[PDB]
């Protein structure tokens, strides 16, 4: 708060560290007439000024800075309403007076935003480079981002009371729309063109904005947005993996390879090396033509060539413990399936990443990395009903695993030999039960051996480590 000639004497000083080529003695005239009055208008634009003074007369509602050459704003004034600063090479922002009505700092070299006050009503920050937002008041109606970094459209809430709002967010790296935006009444208008949206989403915007009986936004858009394939976005190894180009299953099974980025290069690492691995990945890795599914597949893949080595020979504890996981996991996919039904812009293998880290807390999912539509509540859900299924059917399940076939075929015989010797019941009684209520209404192939392998899981070899 200062007195009237601190403001003078440090716009003097100000004034005398004068780059050639901006008129500091213009705007300190300007600052020293907006003192003098109760004026609420401070005007420095097209003065190409290199800075501001530290402190800016405290009651001003309106400062245009526009058209300099600053790099950094000093504290705005608290009661500042409406703030110009378009046209400089301003790096950031300081934080914004609690009662902002307007902020204009389009052209400028912004990575980021501070913290948006509830009163704001109109903002540009077109031609930056920020890369995402913080949360919007919702007293917004009018915010132009277009030529900016953005990856995710904000998701909208549509007011209690409709007011026409414009949202431009052309020319962005969006990629994926949020489910909200259709919640929105036709009053709100989206612009979405040139982003680098999927197809998928692309097709959906399509179809449900090209019929009639829509009521939603208006949402602009546009849909103009063999071997060498795998080790791109993982260098070297392209030329030898081109020696198992020359293969068979390499058309469907490499082009379809559409944290997780980290170690796919890490589940790449040793189908690098062996080729006992994806001489079988490739089996039903693209006779399946749902990708979660088979990525749970292809781990079960991977896991299976493992324990044909033998990592769980005394330590099927720890076998066990991976089971329970990879269980809950292919439940989890069948809440994913069930949800991407009742989603437009997403397909599964998202949703199910969606679940996979937002419950690998909960429940001790280890083999997830620590990162859209899914809510709060199919979150609840989603562990009441794995634990419940779980409850009910993981030693069923853990008994035909394949993993666990595989330690056995290799650790600890006698069983599994006799349990493969027990197969009188496949002739015994399998033409009576084959369509026994087939007509009274392979299904008893899957129930029977379901029976001997829980029965071998009955007396079983992890009994002789604990």
């Amino acid at each position: 708060d200062p007195t009237y000639a601190d403001y003078f004497s440090a716009w003097d000083k100000w004034e005398k560290q004068a780059l050639p080529g901006e008129e500091r003695d213009e705007a300190v005239s300007r600052l020293k007439e907006c003192l003098i009055n109760n004026s609420d208008e401070l005007r420095l634009d097209r003065l190409n000024l290199s800075s501001l003074p530290d402190n800016l007369p405290a009651q001003i509602t309106l400062l245009n800075v526009s058209y300099n050459q600053l790099t950094n704003l000093p504290e705005l004034p608290v009661t500042l309403k409406k703030l110009y600063s378009a046209s400089n090479k301003l790096s950031e922002l300081p934080v914004l007076p609690p009662a902002l009505e307007s902020l204009q700092v389009q052209h400028n070299e912004l990575e980021n935003l501070p913290a948006l006050p509830d009163s704001l009503l109109t903002m540009n920050i077109s031609y930056n480079e920020i890369v995402s937002l913080p949360s919007l008041p919702q007293a917004l109606k009018n915010l132009r981002a277009t030529r900016n970094f953005l990856t995710e459209l904000p998701a909208f809430s549509e007011g209690n009371n409709p007011v026409v709002r414009e949202y431009f967010f052309d020319r962005n790296q969006i990629s994926h729309i949020p489910e909200s935006i259709l919640n929105l009444r036709n009053e709100c208008s989206i612009h979405i063109s040139d982003n680098p949206l999927s197809s998928h989403a692309l097709q959906a915007l399509q179809r449900l904005t090209s019929s009639p009986d829509y009521h939603g936004p208006r949402i602009y858009f546009s849909m103009s947005d063999a071997d060498a394939v795998t080790a791109w976005f993982p260098v070297s190894q392209i030329w030898h993996a081109f020696e198992h180009e020359e293969h068979a299953n390499t058309f469907s099974a490499f082009l379809d390879r559409l944290g997780f980025r980290e170690q796919v290069a890490a589940w790449l690492e040793k189908l690098s090396a062996s080729a006992e691995l994806r001489q079988q990945s490739f089996a039903v890795a693209a006779d399946a033509t749902r990708v979660a599914l088979t990525w749970n597949n292809l781990r079960k893949t991977l896991l299976v060539h493992q324990a044909s080595e033998g990592l769980f020979d005394n330590d099927t504890g720890a076998l066990l413990s991976l089971g329970r996981e990879m269980f809950r996991l292919e439940i989890l996919e069948d809440i994913a399936r069930d949800k991407v039904r009742t989603l437009h812009f997403v397909d599964e293998i998202e949703v199910y990443l969606a679940f996979q880290t937002m419950l690998a807390e909960k429940l001790q999912l280890s083999t997830a990395v620590k990162e859209s539509g899914v809510t709060a509540n199919d979150l609840r859900t989603a562990e009441a009903m794995v634990r419940s299924r779980e409850e009910n059917e993981f030693t069923d399940w853990f008994s035909l695993w394949g993993p666990w076939h595989a330690v056995l075929k290799r650790t600890e015989a006698d069983r599994w030999a006799q349990a493969e010797e027990q197969k009188y019941e496949m002739l015994e009684n399998e033409y009576p039960q084959r369509v026994a209520d087939r007509l009274k209404a392979a299904q008893v192939m899957r129930e029977t051996e379901q029976q001997i392998y829980r029965q071998l899981t009955d007396e079983v070899l992890a009994l002789r480590l604990s």
